[PDB]
């Protein structure tokens, strides 16, 4: 069975996958789709095997019978004795980030401001912050809360796409893939950094990874951590060093998913692939590294140390947690089960 078809979202992930495919000697091959939802459909049809998904998409996929297989694990201070593959995941902090210079902007004065989101349906970029805002406003009109947004995946003619820029040539405005300039963790943070939006909904790590010389990308070169503040739910503003006390939620890590009938085979292949191309893999620095793509988080987040086994062989609901699962269900009432395709 020993060949896995990975699903790449957009042309840049396709290019990375092709390299991985070459280096793996066709042990992995590539299918490509324009959106994550389209990739999920390829997996269901059996035309692709697997892809790595943010928590919000794991919810979509899980309702259609796809299962979590292995999880992204990043570096941590705690649980250091265990190998990365066997270490429990910790989850990431969803934060709301503003410019320090934008004084007196707090959680409570976000209405009618300009927002930057990773993509519709994603954990930190959409589900957590819009879930909170629906609950707080008692209204399903989340599309009228911000004056203008970039929320890749919304209607390109709506105000939710008004701030998105598209590609080099201005094509593909608001597509939920990396062709969109302001897509993803990095894109949404860039939307703030360039003062297109007033607030970005990303995760803690994104801020650290794109400031104080960590990035070297032309837009991120001169970004200083101190020029940013986190918005806390209590109306306060804190330095980005204080994320542990000023986040919107903790999110389940991104995770590889597959059709249940393929899970065991995808898992075995991926474990061998990471021994070759993972963090201290045989072939990484030298030939190819799975978990690098110049800050662009292609296929996997660049800060991934390894893919970890799950343990408790969880269902998608157990993986996401009852906490997160009810948040999503409640928000989804604005836009009670089956598969959405
Ligand atoms: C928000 O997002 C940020 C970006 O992701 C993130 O910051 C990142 O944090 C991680 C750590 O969680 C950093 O990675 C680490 O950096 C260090 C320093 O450059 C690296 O160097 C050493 O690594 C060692 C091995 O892990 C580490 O030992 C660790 O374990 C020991 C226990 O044996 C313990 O040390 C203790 O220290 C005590 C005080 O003196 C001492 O008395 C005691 O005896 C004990 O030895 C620590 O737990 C320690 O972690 C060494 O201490 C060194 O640190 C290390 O390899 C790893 O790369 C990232 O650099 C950092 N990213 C960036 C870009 O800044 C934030 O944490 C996120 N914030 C939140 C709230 O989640
Ligand atoms: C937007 O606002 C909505 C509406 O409030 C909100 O949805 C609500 O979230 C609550 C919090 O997540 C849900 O309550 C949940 O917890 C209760 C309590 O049980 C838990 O706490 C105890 C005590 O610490 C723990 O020991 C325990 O392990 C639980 O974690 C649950 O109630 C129980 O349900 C079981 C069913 O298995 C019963 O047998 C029990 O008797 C008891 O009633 C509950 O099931 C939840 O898990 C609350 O349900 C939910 N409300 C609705 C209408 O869905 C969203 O979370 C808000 N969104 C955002 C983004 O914040
Ligand atoms: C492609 O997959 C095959 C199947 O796992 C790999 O061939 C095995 O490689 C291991 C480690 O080198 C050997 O010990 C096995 O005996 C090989 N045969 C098997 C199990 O079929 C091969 O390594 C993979 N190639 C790459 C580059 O990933
Ligand atoms: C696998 C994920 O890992 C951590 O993020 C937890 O906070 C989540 O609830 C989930 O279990
Ligand atoms: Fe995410
Ligand atoms: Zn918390
Ligand atoms: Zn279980």
């Amino acid at each position: 069975y020993t060949r896995v078809v990975w699903c790449a979202v957009g042309p840049e992930e396709q290019k990375k996958c092709q390299q991985w495919s070459q280096q793996s000697g066709q042990n992995v091959t590539c299918a490509t789709a324009s959106t994550t939802d389209d990739c999920i459909v390829l997996v269901l049809k059996g035309e692709a095997d697997a892809l790595n998904l943010d928590g919000g998409y794991i919810y979509t996929a899980g309702k259609c019978g796809l299962v979590p297989v292995l999880a992204e694990n990043r570096k941590s201070s705690k649980h250091s004795s265990l190998d990365c593959v066997l270490r429990p995941t910790e989850g990431y902090l969803a934060v709301a980030v503003v410019k320090k210079a934008n004084e007196g902007l707090t959680w409570n004065s976000l209405k009618d401001k300009k927002s930057c989101h990773t993509a519709v349906d994603r954990t930190a970029g959409w589900n957590i912050p819009m879930g909170l805002i629906v609950n707080q406003t008692g209204s399903c009109a989340f599309d009228e809360f911000f004056s203008q947004s970039c929320a890749p995946g919304a209607d390109p003619k709506s105000r939710l796409c008004a701030l998105c820029a598209g590609d080099d040539q201005g094509l593909d405005k608001c597509v939920p893939n990396s062709k969109e300039k302001y897509y993803g963790y990095t894109g949404a943070f860039r939307c703030l950094a360039e003062d297109v939006g007033d607030v970005a909904f990303v995760k803690n790590d994104t801020v650290w990874e794109n400031t104080n010389g960590e990035s070297t990308a032309d837009w991120a070169k001169n970004l200083k951590r101190e020029d940013f503040r986190l918005l806390c739910l209590d109306g306060t503003r804190k330095p980005v060093t204080e994320a542990q006390s000023c986040h919107l939620a903790v999110a389940p890590n991104h995770a590889v998913v597959s059709r249940s009938d393929r899970a065991a085979h995808v898992e075995q292949v991926l474990l061998h692939q990471q021994a070759l191309f993972g963090k201290n893999g045989k072939n990484c620095p030298d030939k190819f590294c799975l978990f690098k793509s110049e800050t662009k988080n292609l296929l996997f987040n660049d800060n991934t140390e390894c893919l970890a086994k799950l343990g408790g062989r969880p269902t998608y609901e157990e993986y996401l947690g009852t906490e997160y699962v009810t948040a999503i269900a409640n928000l989804k009432k604005c836009s009670l089960e089956a598969c959405a395709f």
